[PDB]
């Protein structure tokens, strides 16, 4: 599928940006060309940085510091829930987002202390509607 746009009338495929994070998600899975261990909770989750930096405020300054940059491991606060990043993980890998009443509120905890905004105002306005 593909279609056209702009004053260039460019070819866009509409598929492509979801092919991508399909693609990065069997990446993931299959522990290629991953990066960094993020531990939370003495849990132990491998990742791309460059996809934590592209959805993620904290992870963008951590891994521009050119300090910071080389760890190849990284501790979150240890009250971070690790279904919480878990949660969020998965939502950075493949833009869906598996919000529950049981989960929310640590969802959104944890997408304030990552400074992922988009995430945070929907937690909100779930939280509002549910009030
Ligand atoms: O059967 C295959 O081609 C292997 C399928 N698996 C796989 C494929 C890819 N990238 C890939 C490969 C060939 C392509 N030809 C295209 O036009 N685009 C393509 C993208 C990645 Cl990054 C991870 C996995 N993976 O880890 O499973």
């Amino acid at each position: 599928n593909l279609y056209f746009q702009g004053a260039d009338s460019c070819i866009q495929f509409t598929r492509h940006a979801s092919d991508v994070l399909l693609n990065l998600n069997r990446l993931r899975s299959r522990d290629i060309l991953t990066d960094v261990v993020i531990v939370v909770s003495r849990e132990q989750f491998r990742a791309h940085k460059t996809v934590l930096m592209a959805c993620s405020g904290l992870f963008y300054s951590i891994f521009t510091d050119q300090l910071k940059c080389n760890l190849s491991v990284i501790n979150l606060d240890p009250e971070i829930n690790p279904e919480g990043f878990c949660i969020l993980l998965d939502f950075m890998y493949t833009s869906r987002l598996n919000l529950r009443e049981g989960n929310i509120m640590a969802v959104m905890a944890t997408a304030m202390y990552l400074q992922m905004e988009h995430v945070v105002d929907t937690c909100r306005k779930f939280i509002k509607a549910s009030e």
